């Protein structure tokens, strides 16, 4: 099992804006840049705003622009995935004004708004079926966002709801994907992981879509509470790895650290090349991890405001697509890691889950929380620890599958270390 | 004094959405048919998402698109009115993600979202300022509309704050206007006239900028109450022009029915033309309108989802582009009233206001209130009212100056019928 190793794309010079008028020319540098790293793939977003700016209507020369980046990411030779559903990027939400103040509802349970973007996510599939450079679809950057008691704006969902929402639109194009030999995945941030009470479930990330993303960021109260280039923090990806294979029913079932970066809000630019460096080797010793895709391919120019301010200086390449200190680092990664198979994980931090497997409390593998602090003690004494769900621990199938030989039980103890948002004003 | 007429330019097959690829030879093809009708100008409506997408950078093929849409009005015959901020457009808003959930701000208070609408008023202006064409601009579409506590994302303000933010806006380019031969308004719906509390004020309207400006929609309040094709139905734009008039300082302060439609969802669809007739007999009989601009040009394509439904068919042509009865209905007023001067009114029903010449009671000149009524049934009864303010009342330099020779006083009533939605 061998890691891909991917960027995440922000066009150089005016970002996710570019999308209102491609510069088709400086785009085609971006991607030749990006693939003389030794990247295979890029991760690209268009925006919901532009697709569809009515519910039933989507517009043909967006889907033609996201046709022309695939097709730039092809020529460069990159595989490309697209994000469907953007919805929230670095802070800020896109939501077309059919879903906003007059016309508030929620993405996740109103019918109208689900057929929507069900025809959206057939329309970019479409649109880019017979592209060789398409590789994948995901439904959208952290769409769990927008149903969290923390946003401002917040559309509603239960848990049984957002299941229906993700089976709806996953469904549509399933069965097309592993036909064609493509991925269909959803991305939740890290409230999946870490918020009680948070609609968005576990095992909905370990078991629907084709392969578990991860978005691994340590201003989430990681860096903050053990310090930025601590264990908990350097193996904060690896740990998210773990923890999400315990609801996974596949024991094997791929990982992709689909967004990693070294946030300067708490990582010293100075130290965010060994960062980026020392996150990916413990990364590396996960098994079955499906890639690394780092957050982000180029520098936000500093004309554009309202950025948490770290978000700039993020980029491998700087806004002339000069190569920065992180670009390097993330180049050698991938000239160090192309090949290195991680070995079985033998001993299990159990989590306590109930009947349907899931967390009885997942404020306990938050920063901070007992479940957390087992992982990263057993890390740190070199111990390689995995993690299991107290429904598997009895198991010996599954045990067995897996390799695991040892059990570690902890209690539920709450961390408050953790941070919903990634700066101060939100 | 002969006024003016136009339309508001909703572009056919794709709305408002063309400004993410505009068609231009559909566009061109959009503006020679309104120019067909007799009209003489156009107001359009670029997209603030587009525009502006963050709140340092204005996209310049965003203003680019602007100037050629300018530009493709000229060569059709029209002056071309450009609305700033949009901001809100037939119950959709358009709100850059810059001011919105985690960046939720208000665009009448921060002042670094104040200091963005100003580049952004610069930026057109500043675009358009070599063309021919390009007659004047407005603030926007509605703004007031995201103060009100109706709205379900308010954007907070008080009136001293309002009134701030107008005079910020406006003072930007208004010299320019004057100097170049344009205009400089700002436009808000018909809260400013009958919402109690409500931050933006009536003089706001009659006394900022070089024209007052009204919409005038009968789905209000007026067409539930009196009847859609009641005489308070069909001079409600004309009431709007007169009630206006109070609140100027200057006796002769041109104003604007910058949008009026006939909205099916109070009058008939058979009864539409002759509203639009009759509506337009009742302003060409007030002085000083500088013009009539009708909601809107082109219907919106059936295709599209979530309007109210009397929006798709405000259009004066159908979808397959033929002219629609309403449209043969403005077509012939134009031609009617092209040359119609209204004569003085003399006779003024008088609003008690303050000190500060606001009313006492907003809700006595809404739908159903004895202001409001007693206009009408002044108009009704071939009288011809005017309106003044009670300070005015007392200061026979503007009663002469106006020509009023006699004042009706009546007695406050608040009416009920009001709908803010
Ligand atoms: C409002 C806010 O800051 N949201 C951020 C989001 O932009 C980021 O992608 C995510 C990564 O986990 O962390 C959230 O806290
Ligand atoms: C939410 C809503 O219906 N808003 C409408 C607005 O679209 C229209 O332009 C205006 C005309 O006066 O009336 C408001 O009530
Ligand atoms: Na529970």
């Amino acid at each position: 099992s061998h890691m891909k190793f991917g960027v995440n794309y922000t066009p150089s010079g005016e970002w996710f804006y570019t999308w209102l008028n491609p510069k088709w020319e400086v785009i085609r540098r971006d991607l030749a840049q990006i693939a003389e790293l030794g990247a295979d793939h890029v991760r690209i977003f268009p925006l919901w705003t532009l697709l569809q700016p009515n519910r039933t209507w989507i517009n043909p020369k967006a889907l033609a622009d996201v046709r022309r980046m695939v097709e730039l990411g092809g020529e460069a030779g990159l595989d490309v995935y697209v994000d469907v559903i953007q919805g929230h990027l670095s802070s800020f939400d896109f939501v077309p004004s059919w879903l906003v103040s007059w016309h508030e509802g929620s993405m996740f349970t109103d019918q109208s708004a689900i057929e929507a973007q069900s025809a959206l996510t057939e329309a970019i599939y479409g649109t880019l079926s017979d592209m060789k450079a398409f590789a994948g679809l995901t439904l959208g950057n952290e769409c769990n966002q927008f149903t969290d008691a923390t946003h401002p704006r917040r559309m509603p969902a239960n848990a049984e709801q957002i299941g229906e929402w993700l089976d709806t639109l996953i469904g549509l194009v399933a069965k097309r994907c592993r036909r064609d030999g493509r991925l269909i995945a959803h991305s939740e941030n890290d409230a999946i992981w870490y918020a009680d009470g948070h609609a968005f479930l576990p095992r909905y990330a370990s078991c629907k879509g084709d392969v578990t993303t991860v978005h691994s960021w340590v201003f989430n109260g990681t860096g903050q509470h053990y310090g930025p280039m601590s264990c908990e923090s350097l193996g904060h990806a690896a740990w998210l790895v773990e923890l999400s294979k315990a609801f996974a029913a596949d024991p094997h079932r791929p990982v992709w650290v689909q967004a990693i970066g070294a946030p300067g809000n708490v990582i010293d630019s100075a130290d965010a090349p060994e960062f980026c460096r020392r996150s990916i080797d413990a990364i590396a010793d996960c098994p079955d991890v499906f890639g690394v895709t780092w957050w982000c391919s180029h520098r936000i120019p500093s004309a554009f405001s309202d950025f948490p301010f770290f978000e700039h200086q993020l980029g491998l390449f700087d806004v002339d697509g000069t190569l920065t200190d992180v670009g390097k680092a993330f180049r050698d990664a991938i000239a160090t890691h192309r090949d290195t198979v991680a070995p079985p994980r033998t001993t299990a931090i159990v989590i306590p889950v109930d009947e349907q497997g899931d967390p009885l409390m997942r404020a306990a593998q938050a920063p901070g929380g007992s479940l957390f602090e087992a992982w990263a003690n057993l890390n740190r004494q070199g111990e390689r620890p995995c993690v299991i769900t107290s429904l598997d621990a009895g198991n010996p199938a599954k045990l067995a599958n897996r390799g695991i030989v040892r059990l570690e039980r902890v209690e539920l103890v709450a961390g408050h270390a953790y941070n919903a948002v990634s700066d101060p004003a939100f």
